[PDB]
């Protein structure tokens, strides 16, 4: 009796006769494993590999895997788009199998009722595309990156351009299909409201394997206006603009998103701020708005085109500059090694301190580090904190991402340490009790939950409280109820409650 072969037998038993199981012996193993590992940082020979990969195409397949891993004693890591910031969807410390959902990417739109059934392995890109094909004036609220998978994205909250208008993708989910620790398939009805609440932004990896979402589509203007302007002046003049942006961006009506980037340019060199818009409306209203609200930014008509939504979608994603069918292409953009961390901001950062933050970009190579800033007003002020597990709503001015991408496996420690040091540095200026963070940018630095350690609950709280709010209690309530033996677990997952505290 050994687990790989015992698994495979059990699986065959539950399901006789495409390929659904891969082992190291299969020619395709490696390139499947590899295909969707998004962060090159976790591609080494040292990196643990699973005993089996399964690629289900049917709820029945998922039930079997869950059942068989339960029996033989393997751990599951589900991979949907593979974008985990920490590789947590494809690495484990213990013998494990990855459940790659790439074969379950069906997307079924009901144009009239304005809903859609999207399977767990589809990618934003696809969702965007196929919605737009059915109707140019429709879409869905979600991240910017087309290759993000909907399993990780939605169950983690997930948001982007439409955030200020409609909220997080998790805010717009009507139903789902989920398989639990007992291998049952559950709709919302049968799931019950606690579990339906939980999977919407509490991390699906804590409760089960989601198989499908039901999605409610949102209205989207047939023309939006985009400018995106370069600003490489002297460092102080730059922050003078930043400070202004900081106090107003979140204040616009719902129809303006104004975001900002920072990086270094000129290879051997100066800090550059880019300021970008999605404006639901025309060129002139927009210039007028800008000319009124933010003169010093000095945008002009010459500065901005008006695009269709899907074009805007494209403009604002990881692909150079063409045609809209890239949205469909699993292997677009370039994969890099990356480290990212994100802060939320409630109170304007002091101009002095900000130069210092910007000053730090000089300490890595040109283009390596980058700060992304997105504003936080509009609808987020009216959505309750416990509406869903994701609790970051009212009184946030904007969010700050600090990110580094590189190529080379040696330069790892160097680069992740930079990201940390900027994080450490900004600590006085960002949110505070507690320092809020975002489940979809997992940060093991916030604390780890170990395989080889007894499960202290008050330990998990430290980070549980950062990712979620007051929401954390209800979350551990749901865990304890639906997966009391903590079968669905990872290096930073919600623990159940031990039974003497039941
Ligand atoms: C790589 C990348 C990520 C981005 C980018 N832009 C984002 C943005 O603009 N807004 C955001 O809110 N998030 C952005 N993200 C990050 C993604 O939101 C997160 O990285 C998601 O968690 C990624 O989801 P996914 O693409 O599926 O990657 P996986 O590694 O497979 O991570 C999934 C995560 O959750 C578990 N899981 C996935 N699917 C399921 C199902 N069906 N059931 C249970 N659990 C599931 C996995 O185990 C893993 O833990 C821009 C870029 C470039
Ligand atoms: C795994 O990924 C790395 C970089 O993408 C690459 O060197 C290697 O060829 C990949 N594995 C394959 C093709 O089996
Ligand atoms: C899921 O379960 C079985 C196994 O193949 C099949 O009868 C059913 O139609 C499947 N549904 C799909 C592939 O949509
Ligand atoms: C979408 O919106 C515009 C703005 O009113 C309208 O003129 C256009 O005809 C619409 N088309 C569809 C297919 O909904
Ligand atoms: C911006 O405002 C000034 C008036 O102070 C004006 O001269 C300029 O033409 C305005 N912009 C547009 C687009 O008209
Ligand atoms: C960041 O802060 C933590 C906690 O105080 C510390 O352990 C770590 O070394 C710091 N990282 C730096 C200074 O880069
Ligand atoms: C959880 O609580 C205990 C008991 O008071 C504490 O001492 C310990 O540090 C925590 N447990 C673990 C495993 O870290």
């Amino acid at each position: 009796a050994n687990p790989r072969e015992n698994f495979l037998k059990c699986f065959s038993k539950h399901i006789p006769n495409p390929k659904l199981v891969y082992t190291q012996h299969d020619q395709l193993y490696m390139s499947i494993l590899n295909s969707t590992i998004q962060n090159l940082r976790f591609i080494s020979d040292t990196t643990p590999k699973p005993l089996v990969i399964v690629t289900p195409s049917n709820n029945s397949h998922i039930q079997a895997t869950i059942l068989c891993s339960k029996k033989v004693g393997l751990q599951i890591r589900t991979r949907s788009g593979g974008h985990d910031a920490e590789g947590m969807s494809y690495i484990s410390q213990v013998p494990f199998v990855v459940v790659d959902l790439r074969n379950m990417h069906s997307i079924k739109i009901d144009v009239h009722s304005q809903t859609a059934w999207v399977e767990a392995g589809a990618t934003l890109g696809e969702v965007y595309y196929w919605i737009n094909e059915k109707n140019e004036n429709l879409s869905f609220p979600g991240g910017y990156c087309p290759t993000v998978g909907v399993g990780g994205h939605f169950s983690g909250g997930g948001y982007g351009a439409l955030m200020r208008n409609y909220g997080l993708a998790a805010d717009n989910i009507i139903d789902a299909h989920l398989v639990n620790v007992d291998g049952k398939v559950l709709d919302r009805k049968s799931m019950g409201e606690d579990l339906f609440w939980a999977i919407r932004g509490g991390g699906g990896e804590n409760f089960g394997i989601i198989a499908a979402w039901k999605i409610k589509l949102v209205a989207v203007p047939s023309k939006s206006t985009i400018f995106s302007v370069k600003k490489n002046m002297e460092i102080h003049g730059l922050v003078k603009l930043f400070n202004k942006w900081q106090n107003i961006a979140y204040k616009y009506d719902k129809d303006l998103v104004l975001m900002t980037h920072f990086i270094t340019k000129n290879i051997t060199t100066t800090v550059h701020g880019y300021f970008s818009s999605i404006f639901h409306g025309g060129v002139d209203s927009l210039v007028d708005l800008m000319n009124k609200s933010f003169p010093e930014l000095g945008i002009k008509k010459t500065d901005c085109k008006e695009f269709s939504w899907i074009d805007t979608t494209i403009f604002y994603s990881g692909v150079v500059n063409f045609k809209k069918e890239i949205l469909l292409d699993r292997s677009a953009g370039k994969k890099t090694a990356f480290s990212i961390k994100l802060d939320y901001v409630k109170k304007p950062i002091p101009e002095t301190a900000m130069v210092k933050i910007l000053e730090k970009l000089y300490e890595e190579d040109v283009g390596a580090g980058m700060y992304v800033l997105y504003p936080y007003g509009g609808i987020m002020e009216e959505i309750s904190e416990s509406a869903i597990p994701f609790p970051h709503r009212a009184g946030i001015m904007y969010e700050l991402w600090y990110t580094a991408s590189w190529e080379k496996q040696e330069d790892n420690e160097k680069h992740i340490n930079w990201v940390r040091s900027v994080y450490n540095f900004t600590t006085p200026y960002v949110s505070q009790n507690p320092r809020l963070a975002y489940l979809n940018y997992r940060d093991l630095d916030l604390g780890k939950t170990n395989h080889a350690s007894p499960n202290n609950y008050t330990q998990a709280r430290i980070w549980g409280e950062k990712y979620f709010g007051k929401n954390f209690n209800r979350l551990v309530k749901v865990k304890t109820k639906v997966d009391p033996n903590n079968f669905f677990r990872n290096e930073q997952s919600i623990p159940p409650l031990p039974p003497h505290h039941h």
